[PDB]
């Protein structure tokens, strides 16, 4: 919704994501899947740089990713890393949404 969601949401600090944890908390809600981009957020925000009105964007080159995936058991989750490409929403020069792993 904002760049600062954005980073809560979908910016992590280490690869190794206690998804248990923090798919728990508030912003996540016990929710199915989430996201999360190992890299500090100086080249994440750069992907939008310039971009004013809201666009979806694929990255030119590939991240490390750290998916949380749910498992049957409710809010229990199993970690997956990898790197791809993905596609987030732009919008006055910062990530506001995240849209998709490999393709918009
Ligand atoms: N067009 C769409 N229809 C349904 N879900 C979407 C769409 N675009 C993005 N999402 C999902 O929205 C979630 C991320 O939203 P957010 O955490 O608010 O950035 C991800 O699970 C996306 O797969
Ligand atoms: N472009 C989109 N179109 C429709 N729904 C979306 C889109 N982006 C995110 N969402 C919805 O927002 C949810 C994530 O938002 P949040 O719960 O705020 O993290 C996803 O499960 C999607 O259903
Ligand atoms: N979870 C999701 N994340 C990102 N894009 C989505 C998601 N679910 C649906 N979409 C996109 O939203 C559009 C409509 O999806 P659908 O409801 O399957 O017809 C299509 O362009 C899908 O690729
Ligand atoms: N970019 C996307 N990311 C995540 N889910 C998607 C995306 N595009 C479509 N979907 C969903 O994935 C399922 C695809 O169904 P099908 O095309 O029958 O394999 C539908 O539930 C779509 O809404």
């Amino acid at each position: 919704q904002d760049w600062l969601t954005f980073q809560k949401k979908h910016i992590t600090n280490t690869r190794d994501v206690d998804c248990d944890n923090i798919m728990s908390t508030n912003l996540f809600h016990c929710k199915d899947k989430n996201t999360f981009i190992y890299s500090r957020p100086e080249p994440v925000k750069a992907i939008c740089k310039g971009i004013i009105a809201s666009k979806n964007v694929l990255t030119t080159s590939e991240f490390y990713l750290s998916d949380c995936n749910v498992t049957s058991r409710p809010c229990k989750y199993k970690l997956k890393k990898s790197t791809n490409k993905f596609c987030v929403n732009c919008a006055n020069q910062a990530p506001v949404h995240f849209v998709g792993v490999g393709s918009c």
